[PDB]
């Protein structure tokens, strides 16, 4: 529906400022002439200036393209290069909408040293464009929305359309999400069959948890590089990727492949690195404080679940300032690759967010539970607080009931939160087409979408499984149930109530991976610790972690082992006809006495015969 | 010294089938004529026919060399492949006498199908040749020999040496012993800084010995990639080389890549695979059996070491017949490729060597110690037996007795078998050349030097370093001076008491690195058990367990952590420089408006001057 527009800019203009406006503005409209994209301006909202733009001659894009697909391909991505005659490039394999959209995009941003025209909103003088992004499309939404939500499984060619649309990144994360939710039924099935007939706590549910979460990990990584090798995004992580907010001093050369390459002294990033470890033991000193109230106050109300409740409703702004005070503590620090920048953020987030949602689970579970001698004190403030406002409780179980309020009247506020608060503030010259320039102006003004934050949701939902599940076996039913609400709700928000991101190709997942491992480990001991410590010495207590944990490990072996034994042998392939296309005295005195063959034959059997 | 001779076959004939044995030979000359070697036959010994051969014509040569390399480049094996002239890929990179000696034995072995003429002795109906072999160069070894008595350190170019002109897999065994040797220094000076100054069974010890065994891995595995990579010997285990020896009972076509390939059921092979089990239970239960009653007389003479000593002393011969045994069952099952089959024997031998000698100490440090009562039956008949010949025993510390005896005692007797006893067995027409032929006759009786063996023993040896040094930290330093003359031993083994192997190429030692990774982790484990059974509940043992076994796993993930940051750099730029030198209505009405650039930028200029 849109007039064939590619990309838009916003370029937001001061009051008192417009005369060292005008000059950016000309700057940067003549740097993007220059490149070759077809440019119009038009105008936007509250002093902006919208400015839409494609590509003009598709021959420079066409070599463009083909520079961009050579440029893979001495990097190790592909394993055919294209012939030096731009006829059949585009025709045996041609152009997805995402990798025109990817190469405009690079082709805006990059410098002039690679052949672009850097115009970065952050680096350089660009200090008055806002941001550069892509256009939707109502008629593909409208259509893929119902086609989603009117069938129940989706196929591999639902996730193919998103893969050739919407990106690499969002196709990963779509596909690891419908994997992970298929995977979720065995859980459920064999929970619900342990919640009704094999009593409370049972020692064999852990070890299945294990097990499965061992199966669904490596199965995960095996379809991980087979859709990687079938949309030929393999070994994309290998390039390095540069940053434009990177700050040097001065250059160093390269003694091997040496072009010009800017440095850091290791020395002073680490002097800010190491400031996180300060600011972790503060900022949880202070969390679990008032986790220790919360609880204190909810066990004295047995003495006459609120607090309990209370604090899971209001969590929700602690974590989002929190999360945004390590968003700006990561930007004091610097990184050259945009790689290791994107793979230390996630660092800081996961461990906040598993400090701010498993630590209430494991106050009651490790600490009340064990020795409830610690919230004695907290008890008898509160007890002095109500007498002055105007014996002992021991807690059978009180993990049961708490995973219950922590999972089920925590899904329903988080999918609220999610989906009916946008919905909500979602209702907060001129000639015939100004509804194009109204849907644009809507358009801008919304919040760019990132998939961290749906990948950090799924792998602490995939955490509660592991290491909670065995307090409530039903956990896993309502998950499954969330999940397939969730395949829906997180393609409505990318649709209506986000602008389109822009397509970033991506191997993998990212550093999820390393977090899902270590929650499967965490979860293994967890889980059999809470067993026992529920079921009720200290000696049985370490027998069941080694019995627990080694049975992990070996799973793990076995598991890897019999995955061993797809993608793969179609490159292989691959490789084997290229390779066949490709393919088309005492020295002279010796052996002088024998030197024909028919002679030694002769000699050989006179020797048998005189040997005889 | 030799007569440009390159290999030598032996091929024995009968007395009552010399009829059969002429119509072989003749044969086996022609099909090694049409080849193109020169060939020529001379007098053997006990009914044999000496055949030497070398290639005879340069050019064919040249030719097989340059489709070998050819056939390495396609694999992955090189990075630049040669151009279609031999005038310089020989003067460049001259051909090393090892890559000649292999091309020419995989051109005499190989079959007809690849550009050989197959003459293996075990297949066909080759039974009378017993083996091929190439010959030694006395002038080289008496000037090796010395030069390596006579120094104290080895550099990287006596390995590169024996890489030269040795083959490949003795080069990495030589590495790997000097590397290890050189790294076993800091276990035995922190061990004599132990044994003086800091008690008995110190606690710290076991941390810092696993801490040393995980550095030393990760190094070797380090070291291991770089001496591929400057091999130019990297990737070389993804070839998957067939076997002469393997049966099959029909064809399968390959829908992938299809040539004619053998199969066999997996069922089947499984059939006789899982006869393994059984087999080793029961040669366990005897080995243990055996054990206790030696270890029961041992203990009976406290109440009035020699069982241990005899014990030592003739566990070879059990040993020696085991593994034959263990050796002929893996001939019973079949494998397809050589390297699937050269990993399955290795690990039985790996079992069977393990469980006949760590088992001794950990009857006595995890049985005897923990409970004697299970030595009870053993001691009283022992008793009776004494009495019918014509109270109670508690072992303070019997592990540092044993650990002494099992270490002093045994390298010598080790030694002494591998040294001092083959060279006590090596004192039990007709022109002015025959000093070559004795020499040659006495070169064929000899017996052919595999690496196994050796890798083997010092595998075991760090085992023996690995959980057991914590009970006499002198072993290290006895282990030091052992392996400084094993290092000259194995090559004076290889030079005179051995006939030169057959050069082969592999990328890795084999799969004896699994077996390091094993082995360390149990000594992690079995180091601290042993502190904590010896320096004196069950309670704290597990928890000594626990932090034993987890720093372990910390610090191999930070070791892992600090190596991830050589020959990989050299392979970059070798790359990097490969790549660059192959280097070289709605629409049309729309922006039909703004045509050209230089109106745009007044359009927004008047736009500008219009907002105000
Ligand atoms: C207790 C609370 C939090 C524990 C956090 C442990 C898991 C943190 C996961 C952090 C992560 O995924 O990034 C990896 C770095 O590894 C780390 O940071 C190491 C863990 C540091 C702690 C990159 O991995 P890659 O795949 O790039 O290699
Ligand atoms: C809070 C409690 C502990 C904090 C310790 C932080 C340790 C974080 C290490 C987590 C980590 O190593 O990531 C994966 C899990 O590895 C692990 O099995 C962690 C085991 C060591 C942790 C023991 C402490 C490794 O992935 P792999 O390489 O297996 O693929
Ligand atoms: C208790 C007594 C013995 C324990 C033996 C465990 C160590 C056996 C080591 C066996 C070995 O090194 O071969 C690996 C196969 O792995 C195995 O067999 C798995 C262990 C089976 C038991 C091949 O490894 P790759 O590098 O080819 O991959
Ligand atoms: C007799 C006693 C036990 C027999 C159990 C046999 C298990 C043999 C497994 C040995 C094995 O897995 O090889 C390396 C060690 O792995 C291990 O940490 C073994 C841990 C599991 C063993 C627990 C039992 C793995 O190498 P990685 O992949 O780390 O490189
Ligand atoms: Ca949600
Ligand atoms: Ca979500
Ligand atoms: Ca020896
Ligand atoms: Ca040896």
């Amino acid at each position: 529906s849109n007039f064939g527009v590619d990309f838009v800019i916003h370029y937001k203009v001061p009051a008192a400022e417009r005369d060292e406006a005008e000059a950016g503005f000309v700057q940067l409209i003549r740097a993007l002439t220059t490149v070759g994209l077809a440019t119009e301006v038009r105008h936007g909202e509250n002093e902006s200036l919208l400015v839409f733009v494609k590509v003009a001659s598709p021959d420079l894009f066409a070599k463009q393209v083909y520079r961009a697909r050579l440029g893979d391909w001495l990097h190790g991505v592909r394993v055919s290069a294209p012939h030096n005659d731009i006829a059949q490039a585009l025709q045996d394999e041609p152009v997805v909408e995402a990798e025109r959209l990817r190469l405009i995009y690079l082709m805006i941003t990059k410098p002039h040293n690679e052949g672009g025209a850097g115009v970065t909103p952050t680096n350089a003088k660009w200090k008055h464009v806002e941001s550069i992004f892509p256009l939707h499309s109502h008629s593909f939404n409208k259509e893929w929305i119902k086609k989603w939500s009117s069938k129940y499984t989706l196929e591999q060619t639902d996730i193919d359309n998103i893969r050739d649309k919407f990106g690499e990144s969002v196709a990963f994360y779509f596909a690891f999400l419908r994997s992970y939710f298929r995977f979720l039924v065995i859980p459920s099935a064999f929970g619900f069959g342990a919640w009704l007939l094999l009593g409370q706590f049972s020692y064999l549910y852990a070890l299945l948890c294990g097990l499965w979460s061992v199966v669904f990990f490596e199965y995960w990584k095996k379809q991980e590089v087979d859709l990687a090798v079938q949309w030929g995004v393999r070994g994309v992580s290998s390039i390095q990727q540069s940053r434009p907010e990177f700050e040097w001093e001065h250059e160093a050369e390269d003694p091997i492949t040496g072009e010009p390459v800017k440095v850091y002294p290791p020395m002073k990033r680490v002097k800010t690195q190491l400031l996180q470890i300060p600011f972790a033991l503060a900022c949880v000193v202070a969390l679990g404080a008032l986790i220790v109230t919360c609880n204190s106050l909810e066990v004295f109300i047995n003495e006459v679940f609120l607090p309990t409740i209370f604090l899971v409703i209001g969590t929700p702004t602690i974590s989002g300032v929190l999360m945004g005070a390590a968003e700006k503590l990561n930007a004091m620090e610097n990184y050259a690759t945009v790689d290791a920048h994107d793979a230390a953020l996630i660092q800081k987030q996961f461990v906040l967010n598993f400090m701010t949602s498993y630590m209430a689970l494991f106050f009651t579970a490790f600490v009340y539970i064990p020795f409830g001698h610690i919230l004695h004190p907290f008890l008898n403030f509160w007890r002095a607080t109500a007498q002055t406002l105007t014996e002992f409780q021991i807690n059978p179980a009180a993990i049961s009931n708490q995973m219950f309020y922590f999972t089920v009247t925590a899904q329903i506020v988080n999918f609220a939160t999610e989906v009916v608060v946008p919905y909500i503030k979602q209702q907060a010259d001129h000639e015939e087409e100004a509804e194009f320039l109204q849907r644009v102006r809507e358009e801008c003004t919304l919040e760019e979408y990132d998939v961290s934050g749906d990948y950090r949701e799924m792998v602490m939902q995939f955490g509660y499984v592991a290491m909670f599940s065995v307090a409530w076996p039903l956990a896993a039913c309502c998950f499954l149930v969330n999940n397939w609400v969730e395949l829906r709700s997180d393609a409505l928000k990318i649709a209506i109530s986000s602008r389109r991101p822009i397509p970033w190709r991506t191997d993998s997942i990212g550093p999820w991976l390393t977090a899902l491992s270590f929650l499967s480990w965490l979860g293994s001991i967890t889980s059999s610790a809470i067993v026992y410590l529920c079921s009720n010495k200290a000696w049985g207590l370490l027998l069941s972690i080694l019995f627990a944990e080694h049975f992990y490990l070996v799973v793990q072996l076995a598991v890897r082992f019999v995955l061993s034994k797809p993608g793969l042998q179609k490159e292989r392939k691959e490789r084997f006809q290229t390779k066949k296309r490709l393919l088309q005295t005492p020295e002279e005195m010796f052996w002088q006495r024998q030197r024909g063959m028919q002679e030694t034959i002769e000699i050989g059997r006179r020797m048998i015969e005189q040997q005889l």
